[PDB]
RNA sequence: GUUAAAACUCUUCUCAUGCUGGAUUCGAAAUUAGGUGCGCUUCGCGUUU
């Protein structure tokens, strides 16, 4: 509309972290180095899924509150177009306002 | 057996020139490389005063 609301997520690790390289040719390139490696960029840098756990958090928690909310992980799902964390992250034909 | 008969309105000359299917509209909306696997196994801080 008018306005846009900017959060500004810094994550801080309390442990280690591993989330798995996706690209097939990073992925050949260290199967004689490491078994899992990490999901880099390009650029050198560690890049990790964030908008999924968002969606996955939302979805449990509303889930378990009672409101009415979709399931996005079941295989092959439809989003409802018509709960919460179907505006803020999407459905078919609405897409995600939480960019 | 027609004031007859006989004599091809013929030859030559390009519908050509000038004008852009252009304008408007994002292949992107939905989907966490996740799940499984314990840096473990072997080696007395001895000896020497
Ligand atoms: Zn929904």
């Amino acid at each position: 509309a008018k306005t846009m609301k900017k959060i500004y997520v810094t994550m801080k690790t309390l442990s280690p972290l591993y989330t798995g390289e996706v690209r097939r040719e990073d992925k050949e390139a260290a199967q004689k180095r490491v078994n899992f490696p990490v999901r880099k960029t390009a650029t050198n840098k560690v890049l990790i899924p964030f908008k999924g756990a968002l969606r996955s958090a939302l979805e449990i928690m509303l889930k378990a509150k009672g409101e009415n909310v979709c399931d996005t992980g079941e295989s092959r799902a439809r989003p409802c177009g018509r709960c919460v964390t179907c505006s803020l992250f999407g459905s078919m034909g609405r897409a995600g306002r939480a960019s």
